[PDB]
């Protein structure tokens, strides 16, 4: 037990990413009231209005109010313009939000996000391509659109909930976090990844090599999909993208959807039922004419579904910035059932939420960035000072 | 505050591997007590005294006293035979035990393990090897011999030590951890890596292609090195087991080990000169000969390293079993060092020790394993269940 | 024999490597001066900053 | 040089003469604190000039 220079340092560097997933469908299936006989069955339909109780909040005033802003994040009015109430929000908020909470320990040494310019702008855009539509697409479909990472503005963390796919098939392929990137650009996307990240672990995990016969499928369509996602939906928009993209993400690669997520009706229904434009400025639109609507809908929400004061068991949002946004272990999927569940992987956790989480493992398609920057400068104790100190103490 | 059947468990689950560094080079420098001045010079001769001093305790009384045997190891007698102590342990051991005590973190997830019926074997040679032949063959030679990871009895971690070397270079590849059972086996070579974890990722960090002119050069004589390793190596003893490893680790081949391995004198001097049993038949000889000469020259430390009566600052080495041995993130040594001296540790170690645990370790190559086995059956609660009850105080 | 680097790139590197060989050199004065244990004479440079170190015309030899 | 001619203790008789080479020892007794430790902290350092680290990093005394 000796002495040289010591302290204790808390610390925050990692990623996050999230996704859109039949997640949703099983916290909107309608079991939270469906079956509850207050005769509230005066006032008509409640297929969407259960599910639609799933936006309006998870989005800006549960995650975006403690998560963001407070994750040293400065964030702009026009984005949270409006910081919302919603009463509706079920059992499943103040837990799906604990559930979902963006933030990692600091007694280990992470954090989360990346893009909450283009991932909110496409979840308000979801809420309103989806709770204005058809409320209910039965899995196939809205889930599609959603776990479609679908179509983006040039940013959308896509490439990521894309990457899941190329990283699975590769077994033996290991790939620099560099492929993390390849999202976006144009050559970059036929040389890093697709020819040496591909000519290499690609003419590997599947090398074909077939001749007057066009390599379909075997690995050699994935990475034309992605040389497309290359070179060809950020050139802008226009069919040439969809049709350039539905053409990637619809016939002939109906082998490279099946490596990933997809249907026929999310693309030709969904994509072939949203305008290009629907990702883009509908972001934009969703979030000043939608979520201004999304006031509408709010407001018909602390308005309509309000009057379901009457049963006695929803709240209001109080404001967090008190009540905080991140801690959760949300890292790692918890999940595994055969016979009996196991929850499992990283991330010690807890235990009391831990299992409680069946309501909803929480899940952020985060990257972990094995960070403990125990940065320390030395210009009092060359480590050497110490040494003859030390090393006159074994001397006697 | 939803809850659904908590818990709170703890476990234990990870790799762990060692390597014979210049770092014992710098903890046996003779700064302990060279410039001491008590005439304890009576006409004797302290150089090697004071290397092989730490020996007979980092092996056996320090680390497999707890470490070992309380790992849940169901250890032989006949590897700890002699479980005889060394007071000599001036203030490197008390001190290097905390410094390299095999235990992660329960609050983690991670512990300790890579064979300790081939390492101690290997190194309780080394103890002989060195402390024995050349006392302090500098650096080069003796540290060779030591980062070499020596030759093996077809056990040996070297495989580890020298998987460090192939995933050094292919900064475009990345390997999935079926690369590191890359130690022995006569296809290890002709096919996962070598072949297809090469002719993908090895035919782009090296091209070369060359015609007629051999290409052994570039980077696929280490896969030849490594086809070495993989047949010629595990064949026998042959002599020219040596011949050939020294071949493919001297003979043109030093273009080859140089990329994470040490002098060829170490091999043809060293090596040669043991004589190939030297790692196999040395290490039983040097437990059952060496082991017990090891009291011969433990008696070195309680005789030689006892006359030391006089001076007194040492006195290391009283309990064990209640001392324990591991807790100490010494693990991911993750140090650098320019101008100043910054200590970055990936996992959370601590804070009185870090800082004060620089002055010389920072243990091996561990190949993490995140694993936090949050188990849970559910013949007790369908999370339908559950989520019917909540779902029960979401309705009124 | 010095190389003319000796006055510039021997200082940084005398500041940067001889400076903290300073120290394995100034554990020469904390371990090689420091074995002077016994005659009881030396004991200098306990403070700075309080000690002060200006004010001693030593300055005009004459 | 005439400080380091060692007057100091050159003809002290306490057998410190345990084996050892007094030569250099003595003459570069003193380098390590005139210009670091000893003037550098308060003449410098006071002197309102705003010193770097980098040439006090190692603040050690002798």
């Amino acid at each position: 037990a000796s002495a040289s220079k010591a302290a204790a340092f808390a610390q925050g560097g990692s990623s996050d990413p999230v996704p859109m997933p039949g997640k949703y469908p099983v916290v909107f299936s309608t079991g939270a009231g469906e079956p509850t006989r207050d005769q509230e069955f005066a006032l008509p339909v409640h297929k969407a209005f259960p599910l639609f109780g799933s936006v309006s909040d998870k989005y800006r005033r549960n995650p975006r109010y403690a998560e963001f802003r407070a994750h040293s994040e400065f964030t702009d009015g026009v984005f949270g313009t409006h910081l919302a109430v919603s009463s509706l929000l079920r059992l499943a908020q103040q837990l799906v939000h604990a559930h979902v909470n963006m933030g990692l320990p600091l007694g280990d040494f992470a954090p989360l996000a990346s893009s909450d310019v283009r991932i909110p702008s496409a979840l308000a855009s979801v809420v309103n391509q989806f709770g204005e539509f058809s409320s209910p697409s039965i899995g196939t479909r809205f889930l599609l659109r959603d776990f479609e990472h679908a179509v983006s503005r040039v940013v959308f963390l896509a490439d990521q909930l894309w990457t899941n796919g190329n990283s699975h098939h590769i077994f033996a392929r290991s790939w620099l976090p560099m492929s993390n990137n390849d999202g976006n650009f144009k050559t970059i996307v036929a040389s890093r990844l697709l020819e040496f990240i591909s000519a290499g672990d690609l003419s590997i995990l599947p090398t074909v090599l077939e001749d007057a016969v066009l390599s379909g499928e075997v690995p050699e369509a994935w990475e034309q999909v992605k040389d497309l996602l290359g070179d060809a939906p950020g050139v802008g928009q226009v069919d040439r993208r969809d049709r350039f993209d539905f053409l990637f993400k619809s016939y002939a690669d109906v082998g490279q959807f099946t490596t990933a997520f997809t249907t026929q009706a999310a693309s030709d229904v969904l994509t072939e039922l949203g305008l290009p434009w629907n990702s883009p400025s509908a972001g934009h639109l969703n979030w000043q004419y939608s979520t201004k609507q999304r006031f509408t809908f709010l407001a018909d929400t602390w308005a309509k579904l309000s009057a379901a004061y009457s049963q006695f068991f929803e709240l209001s949002s109080g404001l967090a910035t008190r009540q905080s946004a991140t801690g959760s272990h949300a890292q790692m999927v918890d999940l595994t059932s055969v016979e009996g569940v196991t929850v499992l992987k990283a991330a010690l956790a807890l235990s009391a939420p831990e299992f409680s989480l069946a309501a909803c493992f929480p899940p952020s398609c985060i990257f972990v960035g094995g960070l403990t920057r125990r940065v320390v400068v030395t210009t009092s104790l060359s480590v050497s000072q110490r040494a003859t100190e030390f090393c006159q103490m074994d001397w006697r």
